[PDB]
DNA sequence: ATGATGACGCT
DNA sequence: AGCGTCAT
């Protein structure tokens, strides 16, 4: 009753670009703007792996990790726009560079967590408060919300998408308590009064697109902006939960699409989000472990206590190529000349990072794949990072490999090395 | 033969 | 440290 929380103390949106690397595509090439198109990379392989398709796309059946050969079979009039090839491998300078405009804009409104490469969660606790004392007890009216939903509504006592989407935010704000500062529901709705702002700020100054979610905490955000894409946002309160978790599969949550969620399934037979509701927390952790027994014990019931943690830029910058089946490094040249192309483009990206940044990166780990093994990664090892120079790093990264190569002649590499990947890590201050 | 990333938990 | 899970 009286103490026990409900989380409902935060105000957190997840702001997602919509197709993010198609509407990169797209800005730059008024050619694909409202059509059928995709990203994709390395044309050799089937027409190349498509990484990203745009909603018109998208009704045609085309998906990510189609080859793009296959999709033309979907969707004949399929546009594609390449991913940049330089050094032999995909280089994605041009969406890093993008997401970056974008970051910087939402950080204009608030802290930011950078989640992806076009995904950042917002805590927007401080800045409803302040809206709320400038609006004084004013109504908020519904041209404030021109692109929100309000999940669950509406309810009870046309036919066309938006007369929906309307009736439900009619609903909705004919039911605000807007006298109570403190109504978590208030809270939540200059939320997404400010996220409506935010949104409409990053399609005006870049051109792009976004959904988003606004809830109390970062997994009901993350599942609201999914509810309604592309181009809107969706307010999930704290009342909505139970009929939303109600019919929800337990692996659309955030960290329960894998090995965990479908443990959670098999073990406690159940297939819904709500149907956790129904175990103790010492039942859930006995079965998932302390943690995530906690977790889900309150996550089944909308409360999540993760914070949107302050940090805009990633916390690794690395650089990784496959070779696979036939094409797996057999030569200690071969290992040697691709090291060096990975390392060129991360002393690059490492250059610009500590220009704009002021940090330096103090660790390299070098990461590589053995033909055989069914694991992403067969081996991990570290060393210094001392100094932003290609050959320096390239020579480093072999000589804590090289012991791998099973072969007695010195010229062969066995096994054939599948992956190879360079990644800095361990920032300091400069 | 998706591939190229990136964060974080466990021991 | 090195490995694994989960995600974009
Ligand atoms: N397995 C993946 C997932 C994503 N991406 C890249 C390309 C996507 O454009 C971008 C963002 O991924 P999302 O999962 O957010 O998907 P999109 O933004 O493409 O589409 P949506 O509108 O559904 O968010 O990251 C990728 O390269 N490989
Ligand atoms: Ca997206
Ligand atoms: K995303």
């Amino acid at each position: 009753g009286p103490h026990m929380a409900t989380g409902q103390d935060r105000v957190v949106a997840l702001v997602d670009m919509d197709c993010f690397f198609v509407q990169v595509e797209q800005r730059q090439n008024p050619h694909l703007r409202n059509k059928p198109c995709a990203v994709v990379q390395y044309k050799s392989w089937k027409g190349g792996g498509i990484i990203a398709v745009s909603y018109e796309a998208r009704a045609f059946g085309v998906t990510r990790s189609m080859w793009a050969d296959d999709a033309k079979k979907l969707c004949p009039d399929l546009l594609l726009a390449q991913v940049r090839e330089s050094r032999g491998k995909a280089n994605l300078t041009k969406y890093r560079e993008a997401s970056v405009e974008v970051m910087e804009i939402m950080s204009r409104f608030a802290v930011i967590e950078r989640a992806s490469i076009d995904e950042a969660y917002v805590d927007l606790t401080s800045a409803v408060q302040e809206r709320l004392q400038k609006l004084q007890g004013q109504p908020i009216s519904a041209d404030l919300l021109p692109s929100t939903y309000i999940e669950g509504l509406p309810q009870g006592p046309t036919v066309q998408k938006e007369g929906m989407r309307k009736q439900g935010l009619f609903q909705w704000l004919d039911s605000l308590q807007i006298d109570n500062l403190t109504s978590p529901d208030l809270q939540l709705t200059v939320g997404a009064v400010i996220v409506e702002e935010m949104r409409a700020a990053i399609e005006r100054e870049t051109g792009f697109q976004c959904s988003a979610g606004i809830s109390h905490n970062k997994v009901l955000a993350k599942l609201a902006c999914g509810l309604n894409k592309p181009n809107r946002q969706t307010l999930v309160s704290h009342g909505s939960v139970p009929q939303l978790f109600s019919q929800m599969p337990i692996r659309k949550i955030r960290s329960l699409g894998g090995k965990l969620g479908a443990s959670v399934i098999e073990i406690l037979g159940i297939e819904y989000m709500g149907e956790l509701t129904q175990f103790t927390e010492s039942q859930l952790q006995s079965h998932f472990g302390e943690k995530n027994g906690s977790w889900l014990y309150a996550m089944c019931r909308g409360i999540e206590h993760d914070p949107v943690k302050p940090r805009q830029l990633p916390k690794t910058i690395g650089c990784s190529k496959n070779f696979p089946g036939k094409t797996a490094l057999a030569t200690r040249e071969q290992v040697q000349w691709w090291l060096l192309q990975l390392a060129q483009e991360l002393e690059e990206r490492l250059t610009k990072d500590r220009n704009d940044n002021d940090r330096v990166a103090t660790q390299l780990v070098v990461s590589i794949r053995v033909q055989g093994d069914k694991r992403l990664s067969s081996l991990r090892r570290c060393c210094a990072l001392t100094r932003y120079d290609a050959h320096k790093m390239s020579h480093d990264a072999f000589t804590v490999i090289k012991n791998c190569n099973t072969s007695g002649i010195q010229t062969e590499w066995s096994p054939p090395l599948t992956m190879l990947f360079l990644c800095a890590t361990k920032f300091s201050a400069s």
